[PDB]
């Protein structure tokens, strides 16, 4: 990379340390304790688990590179032009000193006049028009990709799927919070906001709970897009295995979050369903959890094989130098595992409001963590033995 | 340069602009009216001005490569081991962000415990530590090898001259106000500084005034120095020109300067003799500025050239392309070359109290800038044409 790259790279993350610092300690001091600061943490959740995202990614694309996994063969991009980990590095810096400026106006008043509410809508309006942007500046091929495929996976059925494809429906499984915040901003700002008061952003009424049938749908949309294009899949291939097999993987989350809801609005009633559904959400707890831990160890990362030799309980061929790596991950995946599905139920209104949101707020970033551990070794396994068969050389 | 020295080049200089605006918000808003703020600024003159020097110097390094001006056979450095202007600008950052820490930490008040007198003490105390620390981390051959040039230069007469010895005192001719800056806080907290108050930092006594005699000897000791090396050279050489014609040039300062405390102190007295020093004051004062300015401009930089040729009023040979840059830098020290001298004067208590101060906050910058400009035109007119006689191929 050239040297103004290196440059905007610390420039970036030294301005967000020291804006993250003073943040901080103005929560810790200018904040006010009478008002409520969850629609707050709520808003802004959905932007701090993207800038992270995107960091993660950038340490994924080094790895890539120096272990020798040919990621531009994969996900078929153009061998000149490619984004490297400094130009990632760059946007999430850039996208977070945004995000920690507006929080920052958020918790002072910098100018009378503007009322609060204000700068979280500055903030999403600024990221949106930064992708589509029409004219050929600031990464304009890197937007227009993006976009493209973006088309082709939200309308799933009536497309051939490729490795890409499969790929950003995946990331979207993990990313599922930042969609339930959007539909919550869409929400609060139309009915539970009180446009008149001029500090109305810090005021509970019907907002934060499934209730009317729309939060449901939200956190099951891209378990549903991956239904869908293993259906696809299997319907141009005619292998019932491994594409009638994954599909079903995809949807136990239906059953689990059916329960949710149910369990819950019984629950609030004076009704005595309530114990039968609540024996049944369980149930769909632990062969969900078992059902995609499973596919991951065995299907996703091609460990456990018999062949393994000297490498025991791993496969034959390794990339990454430790073995240690290779066991850490393996005890991460199997206690994070757990910890997904819980978070996923939750959000649809279980346990009482004041422990549920804590749980949520605390467990998003160990998702994203999770995922980003998923890709070496899914990419890896790529590399090593086509295991999507997505090119089928 | 490597990728890391980049990027904590970015870093340090990211830290220190958000450094900045808080430390000004701050100013404008957390500070109370009551008490006095210029110990405070006196004091922190000298670290101010001493990470602008280190900047600018970065500055002509990337100047002096680019235009093809040989700079390490002129200092006889090391052509295996030499800096580039990243580690300047590197160095620089840090000790701005330890400037700016310790400031910022003087208008709060962080910790209860410790006396606000501290502060001022533990950065200059840390930056001598960095300087002299015998361990081999940290540049340490190059702080070893100004150690040993600074030695050479305090003892004057008994080295032979070389031109990294006459270039380290002509850049101490204009950084004089450190030196003062210095003689002022090693003056003021043994004499005016109450210790028992805990904030008797900001308390006006006898600190600043031009009086015990010690602030003319401390105006006039690096043009001693140039004196004496000027002499040593004439004796070694046994040329009069130039050598007895440039020890005069450092020489008026001497006249300058005593008609300053003689003046002042003769005003404060009833003493009718005030009018006749005040006379001889500006007589030395234009004496002193015409004479710099012509050997700067003819001497130093060696322009007005009678085979000049097509550039009208330059030299044969330029080396940065653009003649613009020639004519501003001479209109540039024309009127800086005039500002310098009553800055000098002024110091040694020539107006009121209130008239004063802000002057040589302001004018000493601008004496930093015109030494950076300087560098330029004289490494050029040395790497032309040999000027100093100091290699003498
Ligand atoms: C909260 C609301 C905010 C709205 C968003 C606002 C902020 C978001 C802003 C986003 C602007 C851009 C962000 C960085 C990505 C740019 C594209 C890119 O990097 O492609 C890289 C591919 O490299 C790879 O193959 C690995 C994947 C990299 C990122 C893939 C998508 C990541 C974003 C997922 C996020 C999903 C979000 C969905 C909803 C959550 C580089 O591609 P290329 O090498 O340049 O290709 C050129 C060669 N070619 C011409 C042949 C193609
Ligand atoms: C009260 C407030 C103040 C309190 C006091 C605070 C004090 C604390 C201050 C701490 C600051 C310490 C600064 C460290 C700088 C390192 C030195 C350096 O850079 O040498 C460079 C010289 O390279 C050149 O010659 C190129 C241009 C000239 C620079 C020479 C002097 C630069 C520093 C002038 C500074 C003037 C400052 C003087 C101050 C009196 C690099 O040398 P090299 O290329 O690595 O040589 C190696 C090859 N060799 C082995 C053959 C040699
Ligand atoms: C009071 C003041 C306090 C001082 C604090 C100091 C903070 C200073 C921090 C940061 C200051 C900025 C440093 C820029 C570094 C650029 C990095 C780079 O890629 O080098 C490029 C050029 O390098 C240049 O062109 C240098 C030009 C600097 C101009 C700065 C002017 C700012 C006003 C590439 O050069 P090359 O590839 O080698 O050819
Ligand atoms: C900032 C404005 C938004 C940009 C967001 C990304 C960070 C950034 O600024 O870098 C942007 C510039 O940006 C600058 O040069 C100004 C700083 C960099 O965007 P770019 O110049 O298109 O990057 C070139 C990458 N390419 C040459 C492969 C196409
Ligand atoms: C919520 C969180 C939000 C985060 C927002 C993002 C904030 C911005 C954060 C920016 C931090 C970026 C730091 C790396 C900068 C690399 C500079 C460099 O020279 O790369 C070199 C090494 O490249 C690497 O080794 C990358 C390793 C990154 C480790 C970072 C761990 C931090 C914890 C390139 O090496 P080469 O190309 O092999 O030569
Ligand atoms: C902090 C102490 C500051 C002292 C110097 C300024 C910044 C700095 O630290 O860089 C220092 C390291 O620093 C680091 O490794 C990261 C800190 C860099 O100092 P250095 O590692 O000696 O630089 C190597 C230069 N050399 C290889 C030519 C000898
Ligand atoms: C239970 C917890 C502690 C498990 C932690 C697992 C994490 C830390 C492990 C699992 C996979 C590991 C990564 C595997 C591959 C690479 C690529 C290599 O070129 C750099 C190290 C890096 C980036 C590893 C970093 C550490 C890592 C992320
Ligand atoms: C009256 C005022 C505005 C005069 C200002 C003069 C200043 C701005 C001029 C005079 C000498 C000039 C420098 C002369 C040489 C170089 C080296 C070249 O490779 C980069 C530009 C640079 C660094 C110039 C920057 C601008 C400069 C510093």
């Amino acid at each position: 990379a050239p040297a103004w790259t290196t440059f905007r790279v610390g420039l970036f993350c030294g301005i967000f340390i020291v804006l993250n610092i003073t943040l901080v300690l103005a929560a810790v001091f200018k904040l006010e304790t009478d008002r409520s600061i969850w629609p707050l943490i709520r808003i802004y959740r959905g932007g701090f688990l993207l800038i992270e995202f995107l960091f993660l990614l950038g340490i994924n694309t080094y790895g890539w590179r120096q272990a020798g996994v040919n990621h531009v063969l994969i996900f078929e991009l153009n061998p000149r032009s490619n984004l490297s980990h400094q130009h990632l590095f760059e946007i999430a810096g850039f996208l977070g000193i945004l995000w920690c400026l507006s929080l920052l106006a958020c918790f002072f008043a910098p100018i009378s006049v503007i009322p609060t509410y204000v700068y979280p809508l500055a903030l999403y309006g600024f990221m949106v028009f930064f992708l589509i942007n029409p004219t050929k500046t600031f990464y304009y091929k890197s937007r227009f990709w993006l976009l493209k495929l973006l088309f082709r996976v939200f309308t799933a059925p009536f497309h051939k799927v490729g490795f890409a494809d499969f790929w950003l429906a995946d990331q979207l499984n993990s990313l599922s919070v930042i969609l339930m915040d959007l539909e919550y901003m869409i929400c609060f700002y139309s009915l539970e906001l009180k446009w008149d008061e001029s500090k109305g952003l810090l005021p509970s009424g019907i907002c934060h709970k499934y209730t009317y049938g729309v939060r449901a749908i939200v956190q099951c949309i891209p378990a549903w897009l991956r239904f869908i294009q293993c259906l696809r899949r299997y319907r141009d291939t005619k292998r019932a295995f491994p594409h009638l097999v994954n599909a079903g993987k995809y949807s136990t989350t239906f059953f689990m979050v059916t329960f949710a809801a149910l369990y819950s609005t019984h629950k609030e009633r004076g009704h005595s369903d309530t114990m039968v559904f609540f024996y049944l959400w369980i149930v769909f707890y632990i062969i969900s959890s078992c059902y995609t831990l499973i596919w991951d160890l065995k299907m996703d990362w091609g460990l456990f094989d018999k062949n393994a030799g000297e490498n025991t309980f791993l496969r034959e061929e390794i990339v990454y130098p430790q073995k240690a790596y290779y066991y850490c991950a393996i005890i991460e995946d199997v206690i994070l595992r757990f910890a997904w599905t819980i978070q996923i139920s939750i959000t649809s209104t279980t346990l009482l409001p004041h422990s549920g949101d804590i749980i949520a707020t605390v467990f998003a970033p160990l998702e994203v963590f999770r995922r980003f551990v998923w890709n070496f070794f899914r990419l890896e396994n790529e590399h090593l033995n086509n295991c999507g068969e997505f090119r089928a050389v």
